[PDB]
C-alpha cells in the first residue's frame, strides 16, 4: 500500500506519490527530509516531496546494481523485455489523463498540450523503444587469415550496467521517458533524478512500472536537490553512465566527475541558442505561425526553441506587424482550462529570471515590440514578448531565455552566406531553422548550419525515430532514434582461431 | 628543403626529420628548444627533436582550423579524400623499410616485427579507412506526417571538426595510425602528440603526407611534453574532440580538461590486466606458444598483454615447465639482427620500473621461475620473466607491468564461474583470453568476461576491421573497424516539411 | 455478421469462417462453388470451404489494388501500421486456444504444440514486425559533387504493392504468419493463398484482423486450388511480387509466369534434404534428444527438418539402439489428447506417398529398423520410422519425404571433410546441423556446410528475428529477420543538385 | 603471346584481343566460328571476333566452377581480394586512353566522353566495390533462450558461386563494370558476356585481368550471339545467378530459363521509358541544358534518357525555341574528334529502328520540330531529334526509342497531381525527373514518381555509390552502392546452444 496525495482536479482523483522510490518500494529520505513543490498557476504548495540524502542516493545506486547483475532484469529474453517496456507504454496510455493533469500541476503544461505532448511523446518513445530490444544487432566481420588456420570475428552488443539519468524540468515526464525507454531498452538499470521544482509526474511514472511488473530495481527514482544527487551519481564507483540534460555548467560539472571517479560514460545536453533564418521568399503567413510556434511553444520552455529570428528585410516589417496581430489572440490562463494557449511558466525563479532577460534587452537598446513582463493575475505567467532592431553583440542575441521572447535581427535582402556567418556565431549548437520556397537556399542552408537539428519549413518537429543532440557547446550524445541506443552499449568483440 | 638527421644503418640512409609539423612544414618550436631521444639498444641520442611550447600548439590548431573551414580538404568529395588516403599508404608502402627502421632504433621494436606489425598493420589501416569515405551513411527515417502536410526526415553524417590526438609510446607509429585514419577519414583535421619518448616514426610520417599531397594543415605533429602539448589541446577552444590514449590518471585529466574548457568529445584507452584463461582440455603446446606470445609479444609493450594467466590445475605445471623451456630458446639483442626476437624495453625509465615490479612482486611472496632482471648488456633490455604462485590480493595480481612477465595463478579442476570472477575483479576490461577446446566452456566464458576483447583459442589477434576499446576504466570508444568512425562524426537531423 | 461453422470440442465452442475473405468482407466464390476440408485424425469431413474461382482471384487483387493505393493502410503513418499490427497480435492471442484447436483439427497439429509453436510463434512473428514498421530506413549517401554545384543523394524504402503469397500445409498459420506480418509491416497489401487442404486458420485469421481493425483490402484471403489461385496471381498485371513456399516443380512454374506476366518480384522456398552430422565427441543422449526432434518434430511436416542424419562410426550402434528406445516411448493418438506427442499426417495424399518413400526405401536395400507403414486406425496416421544402412545413391539419400522418416548413414572416425562432401551432395541447400564439443569442429563444419541455417548443437531452433531461406534448388529470399523486410521493400534513389 | 588486332589510330597502336577468354587464356571459338564488328564511324569492319559455341559456354562455367571452388580467389581474405580489385581499377586507369579509343571505335562512343564516363567510371566503380570487400559483415542476433540453455546466432555473408553476366552495347565497358565489380568484390567468379556488336573493350578488359593477377578462371569472357551465350548460361546447372540488362522479351526469356533450371538468382534491368517533367518555375536556360542532356548524352543510347518531356504550359513554347537554338549548336561528327558532341548510333540495325521511330512519330500525329532522319555521312549517324504535341495514346509517348530523340507534351499551368499521372502512366519505373525551384513541390513530386531513381534539378547524374535499379517492368535489382552486394551475397543463419 503506497502513500499519496490525493487531489480532486480535472474531474479526477489523482494519486500521486511523494516519496523516494528505490528497489521497488515508495520510502522517506533519511530523517525523513522533505522539500515543497509549488504549483506555477497560484504559489501554492502542492504537497511536501523526499529530499534524496546520500544514503539514498547509495541505496538506489545499490537497488540498481543487484537488478543488473543479478536480478530478472538481466535475465530474460530481449524479446521479453520488449514485451515489459510495451506493457509500461500501455499503463501510462491508460493513466493518460492523470498524468497530463499531473504535469498541468507540477510544471503548468496547458492540459491538452501535456495530453498530446508531454505524456503523448511519452508513451510513443516507451512503444517505439520497446521495439528495439530484440533489433539490437551486432557484426560478423571478415578479418584477415591467420594461414594455416581460420579465425571469426563477431561482436557483442551487451548493456553498459547502472546508469544514473538527470532530467530537466521543461518536460519533466517527456524527457524522463527519451532516456530512460531507450537506457532500460539496451537492458540496464537506472537511477532517475528528476528537476527540484518538477517531481510529481516521475514518481507517478514509478508506480506505474509497479503496474506494468518491472522488476524491482530497475527503475528508482530521488527526487530532490540536483547538487546532491546528481554529484554523488557522477561519484558512484557502481555507475558506469551517466546522461544528463540541463545547464552548460552544471554538465561540465558532471563531465569532470565522470572523469576524476571512474572514467564513466556520459552524454550531456546543455541548451542552446538557436537559430531561424527566415527568408522572404518564404510562405508568409505559415512563416508567422510556424516562427511563433518555434518560441512559443510551451511557454517557451523548449530546449531547442528559436533563440533568434533572421528575418530578411524586405518582409520584416510585415512579419512582426503579422506576429503582434496574432499574439494578441493568445488566451493566457489557467493551464486546466481547454481555451488556455499559454499557460504559467515553470517556476518563481525562472519568471524572475524573464523578467530581469527583458529588462536588460530594453537597457541594452533592442525594440520591445510587446510583452516583457509578469502578467497581472496569481502564478508566474509572463506576457509572450517580441523584441525587433537585435544586434549581434547584445546580450539576449547570446544569451538562452528559455522563455516565451521571440528576438528578432533583420538581414539584407539577397545576404545568405553573411547570415549563416551570424547564426553560427554562438557557442550552442543544438538546433536551427530555415524557412523558404527555394529548394536551393532550403539545402544549401542545411548544410551550413552548424546544429544538430536543422528544420526545413517546421519548427518543433521532434519525433521519437529522429535523433536529437548537439554540437559544440550543446553538447553530445543523442536521445531518440536508433543511435540513442548506442549511449546505453558497449560492444564486445570475440575472435576465435580455429 | 626539409631538415634531416641523416644515418647509414640496415642496408639503407635514414633522412629523419626532427622538428615540429605545422601546416605543411617543417619548423622549429618556440626559442627552438629542443630535447634528446635515446636509442633503448645502446643508450646512445638519436638526435635532438623540437620541443613544442604552447604558442606552438595554438599555431598548430589554428592551420588544422584554417585547413577544415577554408582547405582544400573540406572541399573535395568524399571519394577523393578516400584516394589521397589511399595514396598515403601507398607512400608509407614504399619507405616500409625506412618507417620499420627508425622504429627499430627509436623504440626498439624488432625489425621484423616492426616491418609486419608497427609499419604493416599502418598500411593496412590507412587502406582501410580509405575505404570508408565514400561509404560513410546517413538515413532517411520513417516519422509522422503532420498532416495534412508531409515530412522527410534524414541525417547527415558531418565531420566534428579539428582534433587533437595522443599517442602512446609501445607502437608509435601504428597507433598514431590507427587514430589518424579513422579520423582524417571522416573528413577531420587534426594536431598529432607522439609520446616525447618515441617522436621519429610521427614525423616521417608527416614528411610522407607532403609526398602523398595531403593539403597542408590538415596535419599537424608536435613532439615534446605530453603535460605541454595534452593540456593545451584539451583546453582549446577550436579543438572538438581528443583522442587520448596512455595512462589512467593522465587520461582522467584530458577527460576533465574536455569538460571545463568547451565539453570537447572524447574516447579514452587506459590499458588493461587483461586475464588469459587456459583450460587442461586445451591443446597444450598450442596454449604454450600463445600463451608466451600474449605476454612477451612487442617486449610486453603492448596495451591488450596478458596481464595474468589463469591455468587450470592439472595442467599448470606442465604449461610453466614447457614456458621455461622455451624462455630460454629466445634471442635477445639488437632488434636490427634478423636472429633476434627479444628486442630492448622503450627506454631507460621504463626498464627501471619493470626491475621495481619484478623486486616487488618477489618481496610479496610470489615465485620468480625464470627472469626477473635487466640483461647484463648495452641498451635497456629486460630478462623473459615468469612468476608462479600469484594470489589475487598481490600487487603484480592488480598492476599492468607493460612489460614481459608472465603472471601465473592456478585454479581448480572443473571450476569455471569461480576463476570468471578472479578474471573479472579488476577495475581494467580492456581485454581478454580462453584457451580450450569445448565449445560450451569458450562461448559461456566469452559471455562472462567482463572485456571489450575476448580472443579464443588465440591472443594478440587484431585487425583494421575489428573494433578496439576498453569497459570499465579502460576506458570507451573503439579504435579500428566501422565504429572508430563514430567517435570522428557528428550526426544532423534534417526534418522538412512538405 | 459472418457465417460459421460451429464446432464444440476442446472444451471450446469453435466458430470457423469457410467463405473467402475479400475486401474485409466473407463471400461465396463464384457460382457458391466449395471443396471438403478433411480432418486427418478420423477422416471425416470438417465443412464445406469455398472454392476460389478466376474471377474471385481478379476481385481480391482489385480490393488490395484499392487498399493500397486510396485506402488507410496507404496514408498512415508508418508507426501507426506498426500498432495495428501490435494490436493483430493481440487478437490472435487472445484467440490461441481456439486457433491452435482449429490447426488441430484441420492440420493434425498436436494441440500442445499447436498452442505453444503454431500459434505462439505466429503472435511472435505479428510482434516482432510490428516493432519494424518506423525503424526500415534508407540512406544518405556521399556522391561525388558537380563542381560548382553540390549534390545530396539519398535513399526510400518503399513499400512494393500488392503482394501474393502462397502458403504451405504444414504449419498453416504460422507460415501465413512469417509471410503475412513482413509483408504488412513494409506497408503492402496482400492476397493469401492458403494450402487447399489448410484453409482454416487463416479464414479465423482474417475474422481477427477486423476484430484488430487493419483496413478492409489490405488483407485478402483465396482458399481453392493451388493451380487456380497461384496461376492467376502469378499472372496478373497488378501484382507486383508473389511469396512462395511449397513443392519444387510448383515454385519454377511460379517464378516462370512472374517471368512472363510482369517481371514480378519473387521469393522461393522449396524445402530441403537437410544434413545432420553427428560426432563421436558430442554428448550422446542429447545428440538422442535433438536428432529426434530433427527428424520427428510437427510429424516431420517441417521444411528444416533433418533429411539425413550422418553419425560417426564408433557411436553409430549405440546412437541407434537408443533412438528406438525412445521412439518406442512416443505416444500416437488424436491431436487433442494431451498425453499425444505424435499426431496424425496432414492428410492422405501425403499418407499415400510417405508409405510408397518407405517402400522405395526397403526396396533399394536400406535396413528398416522400425515403421515405414501407416498406423492400423482411422485417420492418416504414419508410424516413426528408422532406417539405417542408407548409401549416398539411394533415393531415399536423396528426396525429401517430408514425414517422420530417420534416415541414418555412417561416416568413418576422424572423416570430416570426407562426411562435409556427402552431406553437401544435394542440390538442396536449407538447413543442416552438426553435434559437437569441439569447437574447432562445429566452426569448420558450419563454414563448410552449403546451406541457408546452419544449427550447432541443437536443432529447429528458427526465431522470428533469424532470417530462414535456402541455398541453390532450395530457392532465395528470407522468412524473419531484419531480411525479411527486403524482399518487400523497393528501393528509389533520390538525387538532387543544388 | 596473345593474338592481338593491332590499329594505328588516336596516337596509339591499339592491340586489341578478338578472341574467347577461358581460364586465363584466349582462345579460338568451336570449330574457329568468328564474326564481323562493325565500325559506325564510317560502317568498316574493324576484325573479326570469336563466335562462342555451346561447349565455350561449358568451358567458362567450368573454368569459373574450379576458380571459386578450389583456385586462389576462394581461398584468399576479404583484404586481398579488395586489393586485386584496386590493382586492377590501376591497370585500367593506366590504360584508360586505349580503353577509350577502343569504346570510340566499337561503340561510337565520343572520345572525351569515353574517357571521362566510359572508362572514368568503370575505374571508379572497381575502387568503389573494392573498398567494400573487407566491410561486407553479417550479423549477431538477440534470439530467444533456451532455458537453461544458451543460444547464440549470427549471420555469415557468403559469395553466391558462379555467376553469368549479360552486358547491353550502350556504354559496353562501363556496364561490365558496374557488374563485374560488385560481384567479383563479393567473392564469386563469372562469365561476362558482351553485347554481340560491342565485344571490343570487354575483351581487352580479360586482358587487364592478367596483368592485375585476377586468377585465372574468376573471369572468363565469351563474345558472340546473345541468344546461344545467354540461353546456356541461364540454363546451367553450375551457375547459381545471372544479372541481365537488356531487352524486356530477352530478360522475361532469361527469367523463365533461370526458374526451369535450378531456380538460379537474377537481376534485370530492363530499360525506361523515364519522365522528365519541367515546371515554370525552374531556371529556364539551365532546364534547356539539362533536359537536353537528359535525351541527347550518349547519343539517347541510355537506359536512363528522359523518354517524355512534361513542359509546362507557360514555358513550353519558349523552352522548345531554346532547344531548337541549342540542338543547332550540336557538333556532330567522328567520336576521335575533339570538338564532336554527337557521335554516331551504335549500329546499323539500331539506326534503321530510329528512322523508322520517327517516321511513326510523324504518321500519328506528332510535330516533328527538327531531326529525324540519318545525317547524309559515312556511317551510322542520326540527327538530334525533337517531337512537340506528343499526346498520351501515341506509339512514341510509349515505346523507348533509346535514340536522341527529344518527346514533348505541355501540362497545364499550376498542375501537379495531373501530370504525376501521366508520367506514372507507363509499365516501366527505371528513371525520372523534376526541374523545379519550389522546395514543395521536388519533394512530393520525387515521393510521388513510380520510378526506382529520381533527379531533381539535374539528370542522368549516376554515382558508382549510388543504388541504380527499376520498377515494375524495368526489372529489379540494384547495380552500383552497398545495394549492389546483396544480389551476389547469400546469408548463412548459425545457431549455437550452449
Amino acid at each position: 500500500v503506497i502513500n499519496y496525495v490525493e487531489k480532486a482536479v480535472n474531474k479526477l482523483t489523482l494519486q500521486m506519490p511523494y516519496q523516494l522510490f528505490i528497489g521497488g518500494e515508495f520510502v522517506d529520505a533519511e530523517g525523513s527530509k522533505t522539500y515543497n513543490t509549488i504549483n506555477p498557476t497560484d504559489g501554492s504548495v502542492i504537497c511536501q516531496v523526499s529530499l534524496a540524502q546520500v544514503s539514498d542516493v547509495d541505496k538506489a545506486v545499490a537497488a540498481a546494481k543487484e537488478a543488473f547483475e543479478n536480478g530478472l532484469w538481466g535475465k530474460i529474453n530481449a524479446r521479453d523485455r520488449g514485451r515489459l517496456l510495451y506493457r509500461l507504454a500501455d499503463v501510462m496510455e491508460q493513466h493518460q489523463e492523470e498524468l497530463a493533469t499531473i504535469e498541468a500541476l507540477d510544471a503548468g503544461a496547458v492540459y491538452t498540450l501535456a495530453l498530446k505532448t508531454h505524456v503523448g511523446m511519452s508513451i510513443q518513445t516507451f512503444r517505439y523503444f520497446a521495439g528495439w530490444c530484440d533489433k539490437i544487432q551486432g557484426a560478423t566481420i571478415p578479418i584477415n587469415q591467420a594461414r594455416p588456420n581460420r579465425n571469426l570475428t563477431l561482436t557483442k552488443k551487451e548493456p553498459v550496467g547502472v546508469c544514473g539519468i538527470v532530467i530537466p524540468w521543461n518536460y519533466p515526464l517527456m524527457m524522463l521517458s527519451w532516456k530512460t525507454a531507450a537506457c532500460l531498452a539496451a537492458g540496464n538499470t537506472v537511477v532517475i533524478k528528476p528537476a527540484q521544482v518538477t517531481p510529481l509526474t516521475a514518481l507517478k511514472f514509478a508506480e506505474l512500472t509497479l503496474k506494468a511488473g518491472i522488476p524491482k530495481g530497475v527503475v528508482n527514482i530521488l527526487p530532490g536537490s540536483g547538487s546532491l544527487v546528481g554529484q554523488r551519481l557522477s561519484d558512484h564507483p557502481d555507475v558506469r553512465k551517466i546522461g544528463f540534460t540541463g545547464s552548460t555548467e552544471v554538465g561540465k560539472h558532471i563531465m569532470k566527475s565522470c572523469a576524476l571517479s571512474n572514467v564513466k560514460k556520459v552524454s550531456l545536453e546543455l541548451g542552446g541558442k538557436s537559430p531561424l533564418i527566415i527568408f522572404a521568399d518564404c510562405d508568409l503567413n505559415k512563416a508567422v505561425q510556424m516562427g511563433m510556434s518555434s518560441v512559443f511553444f510551451n511557454k517557451g520552455e523548449n530546449c531547442i526553441a528559436a533563440g533568434r529570428l533572421f528575418v530578411e528585410e524586405s518582409i520584416h516589417n510585415q512579419f512582426v506587424q503579422k506576429v503582434v496581430e496574432e499574439v494578441e489572440k493568445m488566451k493566457i490562463g489557467n493551464p486546466l482550462e481547454r481555451d488556455t494557449n499559454h499557460g504559467p511558466q515553470n517556476h518563481e525563479a525562472h519568471l524572475r529570471k524573464l523578467v530581469e532577460y527583458c529588462q536588460r534587452g530594453v537597457k541594452e537598446g533592442a525594440t520591445l515590440v510587446c510583452g516583457g513582463n509578469q502578467v497581472p493575475r496569481p502564478g508566474f505567467f509572463f506576457q509572450p514578448t517580441v523584441f525587433t532592431d537585435v544586434e549581434d553583440h547584445m546580450y539576449i542575441a547570446k544569451e538562452e531565455s528559455f522563455g516565451p521572447i521571440m528576438i528578432i535581427s533583420r538581414f539584407a535582402d539577397g545576404d545568405v552566406d553573411a547570415v549563416l556567418s551570424r547564426a553560427n556565431a554562438t557557442e550552442f549548437g543544438l538546433a536551427s531553422g530555415v524557412f523558404t520556397r527555394d529548394i536551393n537556399k532550403a539545402l544549401y542552408v542545411s548544410d551550413k548550419l552548424q546544429a544538430g537539428t536543422v528544420f526545413i519549413n517546421t519548427y518543433n518537429k521532434t519525433d521519437v525515430a529522429a535523433p536529437f543532440g548537439g554540437f559544440k557547446q550543446s553538447g553530445f550524445g543523442k536521445d531518440l532514434g536508433e543511435a540513442a541506443l548506442n549511449e546505453y552499449l558497449r560492444i564486445k568483440t570475440v575472435t576465435f582461431e580455429y
